């Protein structure tokens, strides 16, 4: 839990933008960027696999999940220092990927503030700024 | 408490640098960066107060706070956005103001790695980096 960042009491309007830079851990299967209302409330859960080579998306509404997206455009690696950018817009999220593709990703859980940020796994993250 | 940023499970270890960067909010009586163990082990109580033209540091260990220590050398005002490095040692702590002016203020709740950010007042912070 050590490094599992999480960052409370943001406030995240429709139009701002979060960047994320931090180094992925050698012999991580895996991480994750939570970021919505809270720890019971998940507009996105970014979610990386190295091991299944794919990147799934999907959203928290309490303790149910929603339908996952998977983007099988994972082009980067663990033991790297590597950049996000995430876009809130009320419809949709924006997501920067370190070699500048960009994933989208549905806002399903209505246009309120984003306010709890929290990162699991394998990524420790070392700046973040927020616009 | 909107607004009012709080990261936890940082892995700060001596010799590590914190940089932050917000904006002061107009016409506000201070601001304050704390940092330690939580909410309640608060190895550096950082407090700028404009209305008392002084930098209050202080510590806070469970519900005890220590003696302050006080330094006149207040050179920033509201609506500026100012940036602060804080260099933690096992020994002390030092934080570089705008102008370079480097403050120093004793680790009194021990060599215990730092975890735990909050920032109170009339600061929104914009940025953090680990280093
Ligand atoms: O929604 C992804 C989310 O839940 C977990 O992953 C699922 C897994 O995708 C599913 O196929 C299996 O049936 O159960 C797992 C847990 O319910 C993850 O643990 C988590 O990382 C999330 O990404």
């Amino acid at each position: 839990m050590t490094g599992e960042l999480e960052v409370k009491n943001m406030d995240m309007k429709p139009g701002s933008t979060l960047k994320i830079t931090g180094s992925i851990a050698d012999g991580t299967d895996g991480f994750v960027i939570n970021l919505g209302q809270g720890t019971d409330k998940l507009n996105l859960h970014f979610n990386p696999r190295f091991s299944e080579s794919t990147i799934v998306c999907n959203s928290l509404d309490g303790s149910n999940w929603g339908q996952e997206q998977r983007e099988d455009h994972l082009c980067f690696s663990p033991g790297s220092e590597v950049k996000f950018t995430v876009t809130f817009e009320s419809d949709k999220f924006k997501v920067k990927l370190p070699d500048g593709h960009e994933l989208t990703f549905p806002n399903r859980l209505g246009h309120s503030h984003l306010s709890y940020l929290s990162v699991r796994g394998g990524f420790n993250m070392s700046s973040f700024k927020l616009k």
